[PDB]
């Protein structure tokens, strides 16, 4: 049967390597299709388009109705922006890379929830796609650290280069079909939504320096916001392990610095510091 | 030098039995003061109190300021509820037995701050008193399980044995002036104030299992209030790894049965008042 044998659904870096690898190592283009996400405008930006990868080497734009009945499609969601229903596809070959170390921090805004929650670590995760949000069963995983200055735009390009090389290390097991995956615990189990997140965060200072820097740095992603303190967008925070005193905070030309209850150093950058 | 050597300083189970413990194997009475919370009623209530023990057994109540000026002094806080300022005392023999697993949860209400935040595991940390809140450094810790379905409750009186055991361990060495401590770490160090923990929790049921489940059983502490839930409290909560299908709430008269976004059964059973 059919022509087509997978469809590559979703947006930037991730995606289009990954569709690239598998145009070069697997799959002919009349046998790919792809379901770039809605805001896709098929420009290269900060990350690559889908869109334009697909344009730019004869692969067909298609909808999720298009493929549905298609015997037997690998369906793979590399930060895929549609909730699919199961049932609706003939195939059972439905697979997705989330940006969290599952069963930690299903949902969204991943670059921003475990640093908020001051993890020190995160992880990308291949895994079946069911019908709850990044609930299905686990096939591979790598953890990685996110280090104590990285910024949540820090951590989501780690996400796009450990989620490009667990896709590269899977594939051929989902190509072949012999794969083996696990269910994920009810434990560690999390999950955060849009209205979850406010993208204007107001920084609780009554908090150890630690919290404070976590605060700050979960919501440099410059693209989208950067925090700001005392009417200053703020592009870089500093955690040092030299006490400073308690509960600092003065504000200077280029920077801020700051101490939580713990009195440990933070220099917050301001992003007109030249 | 001075006739007294230490002060306990707190209150419930944990302070009343060390100063039992201190007074039968250590010093005797006109050599411990101590200084009661402020909130002791000099009843016994759901925990013993303090200033009752003192009486009882002829150990002088004082304040602060009644202690500063004693020479080498072992002042003790076990549940106190006073901020000192260590500059306050001529002694920098200054100790605390907090309520968590530093440098994780300084701060309050930590039978509820780790249930809420995830954790399996809690601590009691022995640790010198400096001039921040619960940052000195640390003496000795023991960590110990979260049970999944524990209640602040069940983690509070977990705090009052463990603490009062690694009290036993290490007093000996804290009289003799022996013991070892090691500065805290910034990383790691979280902290909560009485005003980020509203203690009427209003449940965000679009959330995994087990964080509705933590939501609910963080707050379980009938002596002060528990969760309520279509105007039922909840004395209980019970989470299972078995998947009974996404988000579902139903309400039954002596229970809930419950899951978020993952699926999994909580039980919350009604308080059968
Ligand atoms: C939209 C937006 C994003 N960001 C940051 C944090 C976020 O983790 C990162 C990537 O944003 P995003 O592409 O919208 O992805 P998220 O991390 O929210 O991931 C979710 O949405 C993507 C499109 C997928 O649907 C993904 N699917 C699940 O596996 C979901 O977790 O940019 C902001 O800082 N501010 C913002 O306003
Ligand atoms: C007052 C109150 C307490 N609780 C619970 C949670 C709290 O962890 C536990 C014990 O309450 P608490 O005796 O006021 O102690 P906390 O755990 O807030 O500890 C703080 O206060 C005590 C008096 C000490 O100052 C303690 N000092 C530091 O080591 C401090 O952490 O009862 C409620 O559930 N609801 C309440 O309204
Ligand atoms: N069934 C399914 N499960 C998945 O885990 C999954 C898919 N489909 N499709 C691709 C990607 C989709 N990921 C997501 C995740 C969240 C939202 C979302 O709209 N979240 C809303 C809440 C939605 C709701 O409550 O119904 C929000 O506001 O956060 C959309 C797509 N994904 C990958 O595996
Ligand atoms: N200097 C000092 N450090 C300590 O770690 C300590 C003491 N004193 N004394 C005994 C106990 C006292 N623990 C506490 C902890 C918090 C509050 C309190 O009122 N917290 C307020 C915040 C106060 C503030 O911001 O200054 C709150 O609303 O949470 C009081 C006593 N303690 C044990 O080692
Ligand atoms: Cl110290």
């Amino acid at each position: 049967g059919h022509m087509i044998k997978i469809c590559i659904a979703g947006k930037n870096n991730i995606a289009v390597n990954s569709l690239q690898f598998i145009l070069k190592n697997y799959f002919e283009a009349d046998q790919i299709v792809v379901i770039p996400n809605k805001n896709d405008k098929g420009i290269d930006s900060w990350q690559k388009s889908l869109l334009k990868f697909a344009l730019d080497n004869n692969i067909k734009i298609v909808t999720l109705d298009e493929i549905y009945n298609i015997e037997q499609i690998i369906f793979f969601s590399l930060e895929f922006d549609q909730i699919i229903k199961i049932e609706n596809f003939k195939s059972d070959r439905l697979f997705n890379i989330h940006f969290s170390a599952l069963p930690k921090y299903k949902g969204v805004f991943t670059s921003i929830t475990p640093i908020l929650n001051n993890e020190l670590e995160s992880g990308v995760t291949l895994h079946r796609i069911d019908n709850g949000i990044d609930t299905g069963n686990i096939i591979d995983q790598h953890c990685f650290p996110i280090d104590i200055n990285d910024t949540a735009r820090d951590l989501y390009f780690n996400y796009l280069k450990y989620g490009e090389s667990i896709f590269k290390k899977n594939i051929q097991t989902i190509i072949n079909n012999s794969y083996k995956d696990l269910k994920q615990t009810n434990i560690n189990s999390s999950y955060f939504s849009r209205k979850d997140i406010n993208l204007v965060h107001k920084i609780n200072f009554k908090k150890t320096s630690f919290e404070i820097h976590n605060q700050i740095r979960a919501f440099i992603f410059q693209e989208y916001q950067l925090p700001i303190i005392n009417n200053s967008k703020i592009i870089k925070s500093i955690l040092a392990n030299e006490f400073i005193g308690y509960n600092v905070f003065e504000e200077f030309e280029n920077y801020f610095i700051i101490s939580g209850i713990d009195g440990f150093k933070i220099i917050a950058q301001k992003l007109n510091k030249l």
